[PDB]
This record gives structure tokens, sequence and C-alpha cells, in this order.
């Protein structure tokens, strides 16, 4: 695609923001 490398890195990695709350909930 025009930019599949952006989705596989953003929509695949950057997308992981939900669990980022519990994953780093230890930080205050």
């Amino acid at each position: 695609d025009i930019g599949m490398g952006v989705t596989y890195l953003a929509l695949l990695a950057a997308f992981k923001v939900r669990p980022t709350f519990a994953a780093g909930l230890l930080l205050r």
C-alpha cells in the first residue's frame, strides 16, 4: 500500500495504548 509500514508500526504498535494504563499503572 501507499504506506503499509506506517500502519504495521502505528496501527500495530502505537495502537497498544489501552493496556498502557495497567501496564504502567505502577508509575505515579
